[PDB]
């Protein structure tokens, strides 16, 4: 599809067996998800972004699925306003920014 | 032109007729700008981000060249970790996400 940014890129993802909904992010170099109790180990680090740090656990390879398509990868859970779906994720479906 | 995700999508930008380096980001609402001696007046404002809030200087109607491309709006200026194009300047050089 084509995706224009007159409003967030807000889509509908698949992980977990949750759907929920995320921000298609070129500016996240990570996939950050809102807290959730994803089994399988973890292992913790801390990410950055305007005003400060934020302690998260890393999971990896975990499937996603963005918009019909299927992905998986390294997936930071912890205390984010907003899910993110960052390039790592993105290569995977094909993304590519257009203008 | 299209860009791909592999690597972080930073691109040249002139402003305050300066060069700089800037990350299109469909994640920001807004444009920050590392701090920076920009003419004209501005206001205090504050945005947030994945550790918290910050306080920047707003700018309005600022030229930026983006690769090329013109677009003239709202610029904050603060201490970001890096200089982000938001969806405000986005839609003005016609930016779309694709896949
Ligand atoms: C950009 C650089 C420093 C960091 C990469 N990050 C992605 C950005 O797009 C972030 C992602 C984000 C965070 C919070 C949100 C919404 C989106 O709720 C607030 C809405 C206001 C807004 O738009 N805030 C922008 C701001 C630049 C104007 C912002 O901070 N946007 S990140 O901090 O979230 C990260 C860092 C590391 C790994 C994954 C994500």
């Amino acid at each position: 599809p084509q995706i224009t940014l007159w409003k967030r890129p807000l889509v509908t993802i698949r992980i977990g067996g949750q759907l929920k909904e995320a921000l298609l992010d070129t500016g996240a170099d990570d996939t950050v998800i809102e807290e959730m109790n994803l089994p399988g180990k973890w292992k913790p680090k801390m990410i950055g972004g305007i005003g400060g740090f934020i302690k998260v656990r890393q999971y990896d390879q975990i499937p996603v699925e963005i918009a019909g398509h299927k992905a998986i990868g390294t997936v930071l859970v912890g205390p984010t306003p907003v899910n993110i779906i960052g390039r790592n994720l993105l290569t995977q479906i094909g993304a590519t920014l257009n203008f």
